[PDB]
């Protein structure tokens, strides 16, 4: 869970007085010592509730460390282990299967490089970074884990030139199919044309490979391979801790069976039984259409420009409160669906990512769970307090977060509909971009942003910060116009902004 790591940071950063904690910062080195230990160790037990000593900060000086301190180290498994599906990756491979999802769970990395790369170069490190991550050349078939061998994995690479404008052609190379049992679940696309100077890069991964958290691995190592086979050698690289296989068989042996009271599976399920016990089927929210019979999950993206000033304003919210900037969209999220009459009981879908091993902490493959938070906005709180609520119902649920979404699904057996996605149908995420990706290939580099045309659920708010920050509100075009979610993504930033000028007012 990454909330863990965000609010040591701020106490990292709010303590020593400094702006420059990073996750890998040591509290020794950035100037803490004993004394100043104990104002760590005073304001983590109030924010997070528990029970946190100088002894945990000794042991783990770093927020990385301190947060994952709050379960076996992950084990590299021989070379002759056979691969194993994570059960996140098997809820992928049923999504599709179940609920026909057409590219929708594809996931783009574009960059735009102020030169043209070289094909075959590009080709020869897209293999070198297939043959370094095992996650990128399994394939899957009906569900069976199947790893290619470096030789027999077949990339796929290709230049395409855009006649067209640019912006429209990525999104279209992102939504093309993965055919899992015959494919590597990684596309590569150089584009090139007279409207585009140097070539945009684009990787196309299916999610069960890659969540957004691979961005920096796989363009880090995409970058290296690229520039030592433009030398003429294979890049320098000492194998990886683990393999995404390694991860999946610790996980899955540490979870244990849902039959057996002590795993932590059973344990945290009958959690979520408890905690989504008479959940709505769905919020009342303002469609334009009524839900069809199918998803065709074709969907749009509204993004909400932030200035600079709120994004600030937001981020000292958050510190003044001992919050997130994640649980203040997730609050703000909630007030806005309860302004429009969605209730008191607003459950708020969240991908959590279960990389706290440092073994895979930064690697490429699939670790997010996808937890239901549950939002009470009963009794005319203020945003303030709503913050506390959130802070407390996030903290709850971070800690049984390796409960699989879908054997929560299968515990609560809530009354299902293949054009509506269980639990939840809004989803609330952060994310943060790769930093220092600006001069990859050894060219002029920068991230351009894939106007998606699908959508997984109903709507899905993501507070995304570039490495400044925007709102992208991801819709299902079946219930909404793009000018519908272009409104509602306009009032999400008018909720924020409201909040950070006097959260003592109610919500209602």
């Amino acid at each position: 869970v990454t909330a863990y790591e965000e609010i040591v940071c701020q106490v990292f950063a709010a303590v020593l007085d400094r702006s420059d904690v990073t996750a890998d910062a040591d509290f020794f080195a950035l100037g803490g010592h004993s004394l100043l230990s104990l104002r760590v160790v005073a304001r983590l037990r109030a924010l997070l509730g528990v029970d946190v000593g100088v002894r945990d900060l000794f042991e783990a000086p770093t927020p990385a460390a301190l947060a994952a301190r709050l379960r076996p180290a992950v084990t590299r498994r021989g070379p002759d282990a056979p691969p194993v599906l994570s059960h996140f990756q098997r809820g992928l491979w049923l999504i599709e299967q179940v609920y026909q999802t057409r590219g929708a769970y594809n996931v783009p990395l574009a960059v735009h490089v102020s030169d043209r790369l070289d094909l075959d170069v590009l080709r020869a490190a897209v293999r070198d970074l297939v043959a370094r991550h095992e996650v990128l050349r399994t394939l899957v078939r009906s569900p069976d884990p199947v790893l290619l061998a470096p030789e027999d994995a077949a990339v796929d690479v290709a230049e395409v030139q855009a006649a067209g404008p640019v912006a429209d052609l990525l999104a279209e190379l992102t939504a093309q199919p993965f055919d899992l049992a015959t494919q590597i679940p990684l596309r590569v696309r150089m584009i090139t044309g007279e409207q585009v100077d140097g070539c945009v890069l684009l990787l196309v991964c299916h999610h069960i490979a890659a969540d957004e958290w691979s961005f920096a691995p796989l363009l880090r190592d995409l970058d290296t391979a690229y520039r030592a086979r433009a030398a003429g050698r294979a890049p320098d690289w000492e194998p990886l801790p683990a393999q995404y296989s390694d991860y999946a068989a610790t996980l899955h042996d540490w979870l244990g069976e849902a039959t057996d009271p002590a795993s932590p599976l059973r344990r945290q399920l009958d959690y979520w039984q408890h905690a989504l016990q008479d959940l709505p089927d769905e919020l009342d929210l303002p469609t334009d259409r009524p839900r069809p019979a199918t998803a065709s999950h074709r969907g749009g993206l509204a993004r909400a420009e932030l200035p600079p000033e709120l994004v600030e304003a937001v981020r000292r919210l958050a510190a003044q409160h001992g919050v997130t900037v994640f649980m203040v969209v997730q609050a703000a999220v909630a007030v806005l669906l309860h302004r429009l009459g969605a209730g008191d009981d607003i459950p708020l879908g969240s991908p959590v990512a279960d990389r706290a091993d440092e073994a895979v902490h930064d690697t490429v493959g699939f670790f997010l769970n996808t937890l239901v938070l549950r939002v009470n906005l009963s009794g005319n709180p203020t945003f303030a307090d709503l913050l506390d609520r959130v802070r407390a119902v996030d903290l709850e649920a971070f800690a049984r977060a390796d409960a699989p979404f879908d054997a929560v699904v299968d515990t609560v057996k809530p009354p299902r509909a293949v054009s509506r996605h269980p639990l939840f149908q809004t989803m609330v995420s952060y994310q943060r971009r790769p930093s220092d990706v600006d001069r990859l290939f050894g060219a002029a580099t920068r991230l351009v942003e894939v106007p998606l045309d699908t959508a997984k659920f109903d709507l899905e708010f993501a507070f995304i910060e570039d490495g400044g920050a925007h709102i992208a509100l991801n819709y299902a075009a079946d219930l909404f116009d793009h000018d519908s979610a272009e409104q509602l993504v306009a009032r999400l930033r008018t909720v924020l902004e409201h909040a950070c000028a006097d959260p003592c007012r109610p919500v209602a």
